[PDB]
């Protein structure tokens, strides 16, 4: 028997940028989907969170529409790039919250693979693993997503956010302040909802990168957008700020200045709101509360529409700032709004 610990994730900054090539700047948080697994002659696995067995003969990878096809996504990955691995049984856990844009698929399916890796000794190397989790994710679970999620699950370290040039795969360690918590929000709004917006943002992106005859948004300039269509240009403006905002973020971490990092995160939101159009009402309410209870920037997380948003605040007054949040917001929407303190954390392991 073997035990995985793989943990979610949270974007600090670099948002909607991935799927066009741009930079980001994710950690691993320290909460994990928890495996406990052996070999065994097909895949039997019981998740606790669903309270549910749930199993397929290694034959079997036709899709479930479930849970399971997390799974057999992976096993799909490795057979189609010739490893040969056998089944597992076990047990899925662990507190990361699932669909609270957190990442618990990329933390979930890197988890399965490092078991498979564990147990039948594929010795994979870490960016084997971020492009075979991903590459099952967009091909067999269907779902389009860039390279963020993967990457801080893997390459994650304590203490620490990665910067990432997703063009390149260049990256760096940065160190995270002592005493500044991340305070993550849950708005209770599922963000999967609107799964089509987030193919509709991708999809103008690619469409405007091949307009402007350019591989990467990194290769983009604000005067250059006048050259897109009116709605395309909207958006692209939004990803060439962010770019920028991410390399401001960036020299701001290494000075310590996290006053700086927290008005950058302000902007960013603001920008993501009004001009990229992919936050809500709920997410809005978060990052102005928590500024007037003073928090240094506050920002949606991950995709929008939804999910989770983040807050940059004193460790002292972390706890404080979330029930006050969390007790204004619940006499104002009606979801299961939820609040967690994270910290930067190392990458999937035992
Ligand atoms: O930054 C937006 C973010 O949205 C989702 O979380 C995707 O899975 C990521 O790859 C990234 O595109």
């Amino acid at each position: 028997m073997i035990k995985v610990k793989s943990p979610g994730r949270v974007n600090l900054i670099g948002e909607h940028t991935d799927y066009t090539y741009g930079y980001v700047m994710p950690m691993a948080i320290n909460l994990y989907t928890k495996i406990e697994a052996e070999k065994h002659g097909e895949v039997i696995l019981y998740s606790e969170h669903f309270g549910e067995e749930r199993k397929f003969s290694l034959n079997d990878l036709r899709k479930e529409n479930s849970w399971i096809d997390y799974v057999k996504g992976i096993f799909w990955v490795l057979k189609e790039s010739d490893y040969e691995v056998g089944g597992i049984k076990g047990r899925v856990s662990g507190n990361l919250p699932l669909g609270a844009g957190l990442s618990s698929s990329a933390s979930f399916e890197v988890g399965i693979l490092e078991t498979l890796d564990k147990l039948y000794n594929l010795k994979l190397d870490s960016l084997s693993k971020v492009l075979l989790a991903k590459k099952a994710e967009n091909e067999f679970v269907g779902v389009p997503c860039g390279i963020l999620d993967q990457f801080a699950v893997v390459f994650g370290r304590e203490g620490n956010v990665i910067f990432l040039d997703t063009h390149t795969l260049d990256y760096e360690y940065i160190p995270f302040p002592k005493d500044v918590s991340i305070l993550v929000f849950y708005t209770g709004v599922r963000r999967e909802l609107a799964s089509s917006e987030y193919a509709e943002r991708k999809h103008i992106a690619e469409e405007s990168l091949k307009i402007l005859g350019k591989g990467s948004s990194k290769e983009v300039r604000e005067g250059e957008l006048s050259k897109l269509p009116p709605l395309h240009r909207k958006f692209f403006g939004y990803i060439v700020r962010e770019n920028a905002r991410v390399l401001e973020v960036r020299d701001a971490l290494k000075e310590g200045n996290v006053e700086e990092v927290g008005k950058i995160l302000t902007t960013a939101h603001w920008d993501l709101a009004k001009n990229y159009e992919v936050s809500c009402k709920e997410l809005d309410f978060f990052v102005e509360r928590a500024l007037k209870l003073g928090a240094y920037g506050a920002r949606l997380t991950g995709a929008g529409f939804g999910g989770s948003a983040i807050a940059l605040v004193d460790k002292e007054d972390a706890e404080t700032i979330g029930e006050e949040i969390l007790r204004e917001y619940l006499k104002r929407f009606p979801w299961k709004a939820r609040h967690f303190i994270v910290e930067p954390s190392d990458g999937v392991g035992i």
